[PDB]
């Protein structure tokens, strides 16, 4: 979903956290009518839209040959990869990487950053956790 008059100018990720094995990061953002957000998401979260991308944009991806065999101009950033077992020194670097990489997704050009797709990370979610904040 996108809402006119309230879209993404910065995202960071803040810091991360463990509930019963499992780690979650604190993802916050900046609408454009001065609105933020404290979000609650996991890697999946951000490796499942880094799919998505990947996948929408081929050329900006660097996943496209033109016909001399050149790979297309990568643009889009990368995400920390994913890893068989999970520990806290893996995730304090993820929350490190995550942050750069959420900034570096909302400061995309607009055919990208403006997307429904890139938007749908930062949505409020009915998780007991996501809240909107009003300027």
């Amino acid at each position: 979903k996108l809402v006119d008059g309230e879209l993404l100018v910065k995202a960071s990720v803040e810091s991360f956290g463990l509930e019963d094995e499992k780690y979650w990061f604190l993802v916050c953002c900046e609408l454009s009518n001065g609105k933020t957000r404290q979000l609650k998401r996991y890697y999946q979260d951000f490796y499942d839209l880094q799919v998505q991308l990947l996948d929408a944009f081929p050329a900006e991806a660097g996943k496209l040959r033109d016909a001399g065999g050149q790979w297309s101009k990568r643009i889009m950033p990368y995400i920390p990869g994913p890893v068989p077992y999970v520990t806290n020194s893996i995730t304090k670097k993820r929350k490190e990487d995550l942050n750069i990489y959420v900034a570096d997704l909302v400061n995309l050009p607009d055919y990208i950053s403006r997307s429904e797709m890139v938007h749908s990370l930062f949505v409020v979610l009915n998780n007991g956790f996501d809240r909107e904040f009003e300027r």
